[PDB]
């Protein structure tokens, strides 16, 4: 329910026994080994999994610091992490005898990656968009048509991510019976903060493994971009109880934290109840939530997930943010020094990581998540340059 | 050099030097320990191979024929199998001396995966394209310069792949001292099409590791598109010696074979010498080469690999062809039916491997090469609907 004080389940009355019995279907599922084996089947032949681990050897020459890895999560089915959670949910979903997808999407690789997991799994899809975003993000659009998914855009309040939710919400306190609400994040009310966190674990589960083969050792530092921070507990999670190695998320400093034009909800919002959790939030003077920004559609999304939330409370975990401007700088220098061209949400991840490398040893790891491919962000690149 | 009749080492006396080197160059590093070690490493951990073989079970029993499979070469880093022989040459032209490489392109995938290979290695890039193919593949265009490679218009002759591959030849002849032309499917003068082909083969040899492991046998048909022919050798090349293996390369049917407007090199095109290579080309009366047409912009090459020739020619594999329209409709059918949207030219082997599905029987089975993710097609597909 809670991570110590934040999460929980502050819902309308109606939605109480639907999420109960999300509870219930995934506390029989989640250790089913069955439904662990079609999982990790559809995981290994169908989204490629496991992706690599890669040594920037370039980067890290160029730093002349610490090793610096990363996560290959741009290789997976769809060019983003979010397929590991829709595949997850899809057929729990599915086995719960629902007939129907809903889901919420900003840069549209939640849409595409529930649309994908649906057409696979010859479910109905329903993707709720904001009508503004709907014209931001033509292509994953498209994407969601191809694969048989209806987009319905959002004209309603500030048509963006967190409007996309708020319809999502009232669709599915009308038609849980047959449908299931397909959340993209570690957010909204309990059980789904766990599950998606639990659904993202193989990122960690396959780095961990990966890096003890690698390197003979544990990493020093992971570090991850944090939107509603599903990649980042993904990847955290299994370090967590490994003391050694520091965590660190990075979110959205946008056009300084000081323009008010950003993302960060741990390192600038304050407490509150939001779509069903307890967490931070950006909010106004007044105290009512505002409009986020980020030139990383997936960052901007005013809220974030209540285990980060704790994370910070207890110092397990630390948060920066990286302006839009050190997240471009980031993206050209991995396409030009690695060949590989990320997300710009990740380039996040990646632009902390290389001011991170410089003031470490030679002799240390860090473990930055590649959490996406950054073919849909060319347009917003060049426009940028 | 030679496969049957076909193949051979048609260029200027200029040529012949640098492509004993190349030859002497691959002799010696194919079989060396630490090429190869680097070579698997970069496949591995930078590309992430090896990619899976996936059950199309849902579009296998909405045919109610043979069990199709799909190698997932779509999953590649750069989206295609393209990148198998770019990682394979770019770091023996370093062994050589090489500071700069030089490439053709038409889908502008191996462009990509050029600048890629040269981005993780550290070399310089210039890549020819045809003025038609970059304003119809600009996705891929500013990948490329994303990447920091130089994209350089090719205005001479129809404006095609073609006529990108003369301008690299020139270039080639003048710079050879420290470019290496990095030539991009099974064409061009030896050692080119065997040194493709060579570094395509690890498709076909994961393909048989894993049909075995599915099912504990090898398949009675594999189905490949062919453009110049670098993915269908790299899956058939490693069964050429299994004799029940049927093997069949998908060549562009076009708008239809009568109607003059396809790239069937194969099926309906002449002998003839272009590109330093005897095979067959499309070819009009007076010995010029017909202007070639597929929606599939990868497969508009008027000719085919010598490999594909001597194949036919021996009758070992069948070579078909796929309109645009039957293409389109496998594009559709994958996208929907599995969650998996596909490259237009892998599409046309979808489309061939359905309808022969069908007249197959239910314990039989087919591996197609899905030879790319369909995201650079977006605009195609649009336009074709
Ligand atoms: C490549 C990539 N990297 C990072 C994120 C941020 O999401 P988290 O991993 O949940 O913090 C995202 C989030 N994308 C969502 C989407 O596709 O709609 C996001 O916009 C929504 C969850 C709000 C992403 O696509
Ligand atoms: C995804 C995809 N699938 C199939 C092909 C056909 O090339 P082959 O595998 O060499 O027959 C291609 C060919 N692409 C080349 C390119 O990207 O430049 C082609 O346009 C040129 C080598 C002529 C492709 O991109
Ligand atoms: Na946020
Ligand atoms: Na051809």
């Amino acid at each position: 329910m809670w991570f110590g004080e934040f999460g929980g389940q502050y819902v309308p009355e109606t939605l109480v026994g639907p999420l109960k019995e999300l509870e219930k279907a995934y506390k029989r599922f989640k250790d089913d080994e069955e439904f662990n084996r079609q999982l990790n089947y559809y995981l290994k032949t169908w989204a490629g999994r496991p992706t690599p681990l890669y040594y920037a050897k370039r980067l890290t020459e160029k730093i002349g610091g610490a090793k610096i890895y990363l996560k290959r999560e741009d290789l997976v089915h769809g060019g983003a992490h979010k397929t590991n959670n829709a595949i997850g949910q899809a057929p729990l979903a599915k086995l719960m005898g629902k007939t129907r997808l809903i889901a919420e999407t900003g840069a549209g690789q939640h849409g595409v990656a529930t649309a994908m997991a649906g057409a696979l799994l010859g479910m109905k899809v329903d993707i709720y968009m904001g009508a503004e975003d709907v014209e931001r993000q033509k292509m994953n659009v498209f994407r969601m048509k191809l694969l048989g998914a209806n987009v319905i855009p959002v004209n309603s309040g500030s048509r963006t991510a967190k409007d996309a939710i708020n319809e999502a919400l009232r669709d599915w306190e009308a038609t849980f019976e047959y449908t299931h609400y397909l959340i993209g994040s570690v957010v909204g009310p309990h059980p789904y903060p766990t599950i998606v966190r639990d659904f993202q674990s193989v990122i960690g589960r396959e780095a961990k493994a990966q890096i003890l083969e690698a390197e003979g050792q544990l990493p020093d530092v992971i570090v991850a971009c944090v939107g509603g921070g599903s990649n980042a507990m993904g990847i955290f999670y299994p370090f967590v109880n490994d003391k050694k190695v520091k965590l660190v998320g990075v979110e959205a400093g946008g056009k300084g934290l000081e323009s008010g034009k950003h993302s960060a909800s741990l390192n600038a919002g304050q407490v509150g109840v939001l779509h069903g959790m307890l967490s931070y939030f950006l909010q106004d003077e007044e105290g009512q939530i505002k409009p986020s920004h980020s030139i990383a559609p997936g960052l901007d999304y005013p809220g974030v997930g209540p285990e980060h939330a704790y994370l910070k409370k207890i110092q397990r975990a630390e948060y920066v943010t990286v302006t839009d401007e050190e997240a471009l700088k980031a993206f050209h220098e991995l396409s030009r020094t690695e060949g590989i061209i990320p997300a710009l949400e990740s380039a996040h991840a990646v632009a902390y990581a290389m001011k991170l490398a410089k003031e470490m040893s030679r002799d240390e790891i860090i473990i930055v998540n590649l959490s996406g491919r950054g073919d849909k962000d060319l347009d917003i690149v060049l426009k940028a340059s």
